[PDB]
């Protein structure tokens, strides 16, 4: 046939594809949702890397979105759209390993910069057919190539019996590196410049993207990357080999798969339902905790040859260019997921015991001395019993440990040694954020304007957002496209300047024009990057 | 003779002069000997009143100066000099002064006691800073200041002996205060309303007379300017003192040891300048701000240590003034910090701030001295030696001043003092030190005395009112616990510093602020945390 648009048939490596023609505010786009890259990594093939996908033939239905990978439903606020927007909206199954790509409509006659968006979701969740990663706006207004992936995570993605066969550990990195190897060979059939290629993603995403970076097989695969409100450095995007050792073992006896070789063991979780998994997931960690993660990438000595801050210390990255930042209120939303005191439907006011012990929690790795240190550096001495103040330091705690001071370190490292690197602090809460005053601007909510979301005149927000948003997409892909976000052009706008460690400039982003600042957080992130360390013995 | 300057005290008869001040004549008594000298057999021993005398001893001059180190940093330069010993040298060197108003108090006057600094190892009541003479004129005062025994002479202790015990110079002190209460009226002074006051080491002396039981039916209120009885430098463990005492011995040919009674016999033996010459060798570390032979903790005049005594200590009936200048630690630094000099701006590197850390947290651990480096380097601009520089001088200031000050007044506060607070802020035209230094550690003391009101000392309009000022402030201080004036009804209130809010106020050139929390972060770090670094 024949009677189809013929915008919407591509040949890829695999075979023939048909996509889908959609709207967007502008006019159209072309999608091609759920091209599968890997072959279905299930029965003997859980737990290991991701094999190429065969080819298939026939023309390959590709105008949905396919499954989503194996994972824990969220339900912590049965019906609230502000938990719920981050949860699966597909079939959950083993059988996920599937892309997007939208383009625009008609597809560009010269090749076109590629953004390549990696989820985040604590490498336990996540799903790259979710409406705030829908990249019909970027296609559309910027005339962009955009893709993401599905990758597996949780066990299924991240349980490792390092030095095993069976069980390599860190196959969610290589299913993502796998979509990009993928890129790199189809892109140009949709129109897409393969020697153009940006990784974005978001907290465990924008970890993905930095591990990439870390990682020499991926270096090939992209030229630029972006990591918002994540880093491969910190406490949480990583464990060592003997950690997920302990904890593949412990949820292998959870599920009754007592360990006394690795094939067995591995074998035996093979033979479990993967609902069985999820359910025991959780219970692998050594703290009670918040910010931390059962399943994720293993420093094995081969994705990663050594730990990410060894890496960042002493890598060589003459011309990156990478554009990181941070929201205004990292820590907030953390806190409602078992902190005591904390709640989205009411003020979260807290005591100073609730405090002491919220930073415990936040700061699980932390001996008596240092969490006494932390407390110490973020109690407000002048009003030492302030609930609002508590409140909001238990925030900044969790915020500044997880989120901003690994950017912080993870700029001035990449700085230090050739990178062009571009900061920013985002600090607009949306007009239509479902979550409480209290909370600010959390973790994840720039991802919507990023994206473009605004400029849907049927989601409600206002105006200005609608221009912020339009901003915002220009300096991402003018990022993608030239290594700047700042337009060679407009003269009059206030420019961007790099990140340096002699001057730490980065920017607001919010309603208001750029507003050029100096230090991230430096005084308190000296505490969490150079201090709290030495406190090791 | 004039009847005026003739008082009748319990051991005899004095002869005082008649001083120009501004305003007026006022009545000086100089060189009144409070003690018997204590010199040969009684060197290191408690003071004994002095004897009576006959007939009519003149009281017109200053008295020796106790022997002490005199400072050879800067020879003839003023802001050195201004400090050293302006009188002969001598162990024979107890006596006070009473600057009273002429004519004498129609009716008794309340007493303000003064007691100089100098780190417990130097100082005088003679300085030209502690002139009595303009809160005598102007504000009706009876002003009285003692020398004390200050170095080995008044702090060397070999404790648990019966004659080397420890704190005889503040023995001293207590038996100028003993004195006062004997004699004060008969000048006119009020002994039911006696204001002890003092800077620097001064300022831990009265802090000390706070915490030592018998001192205190001889004061009813206190003021402590940039010193304090807790903190890093004040006193030492009977275990230390007893350590530099056989040291000293050792470094004099005394006698080794066996035998307390031997070691100080031996000791006393010894030229006095011999002691001197040898002071500044006892020192554990290479440091700053630490003095050899300062009070020791020996479970007598202080039954414990400070900190103990004003953690559990009931200070309800009591009112004390405190506060410190805004560069406590800028003077220190000349003295042995490699970089620092009074001739040049003072630049320093990132290393000699790290090494200036050693030597101004001296007893701290190198993780302990990493966090004070860490807390204090500016992370905006790390490397900058204009805030290296000032970065040093605060250090120094916080940890041996703004601290300490900061931890006593939230002590006694939470346990029923009274409490204000002051950050003195101006820096006086006439100083010699170059400006980088700031406010420097001792140079608010000129303007509490009323130095500017002098013309011929060259101070603006502007620095004598506000010397003005602030002789309100201690005198209503001294005449009510309240450093407020109850005339003026048009405000801004100088409000009692409490836990909650930490109120205190900015003393400079213009109005009174009041300001919230006394470098709670910073200190927050020295007093709680620090510690915690054991
Ligand atoms: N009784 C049980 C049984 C099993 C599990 C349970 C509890 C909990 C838990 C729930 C409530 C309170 C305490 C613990 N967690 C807690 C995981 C921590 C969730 C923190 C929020 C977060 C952080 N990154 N991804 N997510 C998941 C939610 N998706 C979001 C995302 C983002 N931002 C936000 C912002 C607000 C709310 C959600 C959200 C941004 C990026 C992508 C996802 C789990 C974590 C596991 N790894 C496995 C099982 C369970
Ligand atoms: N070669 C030798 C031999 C013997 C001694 C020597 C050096 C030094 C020294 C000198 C220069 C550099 C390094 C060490 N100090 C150290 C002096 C420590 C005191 C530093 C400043 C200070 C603090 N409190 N009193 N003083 C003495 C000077 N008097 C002042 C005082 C005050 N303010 C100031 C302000 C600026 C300059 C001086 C000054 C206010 C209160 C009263 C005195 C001594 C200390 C001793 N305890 C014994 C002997 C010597
Ligand atoms: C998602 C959302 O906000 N939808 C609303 C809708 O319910 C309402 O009827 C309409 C008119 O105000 O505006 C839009």
């Amino acid at each position: 046939e024949g009677r189809e648009d013929p915008q919407l048939l591509v040949r890829v490596r695999g075979g023939q594809l048909r996509g889908i023609r959609l709207k967007a505010p502008g006019g159209p786009v072309s999608a091609f949702l759920g091209i599968p890259f890997a072959e279905p990594p299930v029965g003997s093939r859980r737990f290991m890397p991701p094999e190429p996908k065969r080819p298939w033939s026939g023309v390959l239905d590709a105008t949905t979105f396919q499954n989503v990978c194996y994972q824990y439903v969220d339900t912590l606020y049965p019906g609230f759209e502000g938990t719920e927007m981050w949860n699966p909206n597909r079939e959950l199954s083993e059988d996920c390993l599937y892309l997007n790509v939208w383009t625009p409509y008609p597809r560009p006659a010269s090749p076109t910069p590629v953004l390549i968006w990696i989820y985040g979701g604590g490498f336990y969740s996540g799903a790259a057919s979710l409406d705030v990663y829908d990249g019909r706006f970027l296609a559309q207004v910027e005339g962009a190539v955009l893709v993401s992936m599905n990758y597996r995570v949780g066990t299924f993605g991240f349980l490792a019996l390092p030095g095993s066969r069976e069980a390599p550990g860190n196959v969610g990195l290589l299913d993502q590196r796998l979509a990009l190897q993928w890129v790199q060979e189809n892109i140009a059939a949709f129109g897409g410049d393969p020697m153009s290629v940006t990784l974005f993603g978001e907290s465990a995403g924008a970890a993905s993207v930095g591990m990439h970076i870390l990682s020499l097989p991926s270096r090939s695969l992209f030229h630029r990357a972006v990591l918002q409100s994540g880093t491969p450095n910190g406490p949480w995007a990583t464990v060592s080999a003997g950690e997920a050792r302990r904890r593949a073992t412990l949820l292998a006896r959870l599920v009754g798969c007592p360990p006394g070789n690795d094939t067995e063991l591995i074998a035996c979780l093979r033979t479990r339902p993967a609902q069985d998994l999820v359910d025991h997931e959780w219970h692998v960690l050594p703290q009670e905790s918040i910010f931390r993660f059962s399943f994720v990438p293993v420093v094995d000595g081969d994705f990663l040859s050594d730990t990410p801050e060894a890496l960042i210390n002493t890598g060589d990255f003459q011309d990156l260019q990478v554009l990181v930042g941070v929201v205004k209120d990292e820590g907030s939303a953390f806190l409602v997921y078992g902190v005591p005191g904390f709640s989205k439907d009411n003020e979260s006011l807290i005591s100073r015991a609730q405090f002491l012990a919220g930073v415990r929690i936040g700061v699980p790795q932390a001996s008596d001395l240092a969490a006494e240190a932390v407390v110490l550096h973020y109690t407000d001495w002048l009003h030492p019993e302030d609930p609002t103040h508590l409140r909001d330091a238990m925030s900044a705690v969790v915020g500044d440990h997880n989120v901003v001071c690994p950017v912080a370190q993870l700029a001035g490292r990449l700085a230090a040694q050739g990178a062009r690197v571009y900061a920013y602090i985002f600090e607009h809460r949306a007009s239509t954020l479902t979550w409480p005053l209290w909370m600010g601007v959390p973790h994840g909510y720039e991802i919507e304007f990023i994206f473009g979301l605004p400029l849907d005149p049927s989601l409600n927000y206002t105006t200005e957002e609608r221009i912020f948003a339009q901003r915002l997409m220009k300096y991402w892909t003018n990022f993608a496209r030239t290594g700047d976000p700042n337009d060679p052009r407009d003269s009059k706008s206030p420019q961007w300047p790099p990140y340096t460690t002699a001057a730490q400039q980065y920017v607001s982003l919010n309603l208001k024009p750029l507003e050029v600042r100096r230090g991230l957080r430096a005084q308190t992130c000296a505490f969490w990057n150079r201090f709290l360390p030495k406190l090791l013995s």
